[PDB]
């Protein structure tokens, strides 16, 4: 019951500062603007220990299976090649994604109707709320 309130599909409804993060990650101009417009689908379910999280995007669509806590490779949708580890932390999904010496930081979390992801790169938030689909 693990990751009860996460499961199902959920819709881009909104997001802030979105550029910004991408910019401050490395991503280029065009995957920026192209990834920026999309409004993906964020689909999430769990079978025993295994936890997918899919996006199905105009951009790219992406598909990650995991155990929490045991690191994983991930192409990410702008093509890094990244080592990940997702765990719980105090009911909140914590993905790091380390590359080429850098880490960035995707949070998901349930509040109210919503989830709400909060992607950090060093000194840059970006804030994307999801709606149930
Ligand atoms: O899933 C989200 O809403 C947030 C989120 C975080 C990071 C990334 C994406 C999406 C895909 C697009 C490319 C940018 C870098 C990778």
């Amino acid at each position: 019951h693990m990751c009860d309130a996460f499961v199902g599909t959920w819709k881009l409804v909104s997001s802030e500062n979105f550029d910004d993060y991408m910019k401050e990650v490395g991503v280029g101009f065009a995957t920026r603007k192209v990834a920026g417009m999309a409004k993906p689908n964020m689909i999430i379910s769990v079978n025993g220990d295994v936890i997918t999280i899919k996006s199905e995007s105009t951009f790219k669509n992406t598909e990650i299976s995991f155990i929490l806590g045991q690191e994983f490779d991930e192409v990410t949708a702008d093509d890094r090649k990244v080592k990940s580890t997702i765990t719980l932390d105090g009911g909140v999904l914590v993905h790091v994604q380390k590359w080429d010496g850098k880490s960035t930081t995707i949070k998901r979390k349930r509040e109210d109707d919503k989830l709400v992801v909060e992607c950090v790169m060093k000194g840059v938030t970006s804030t994307r709320v999801y709606e149930r689909a």
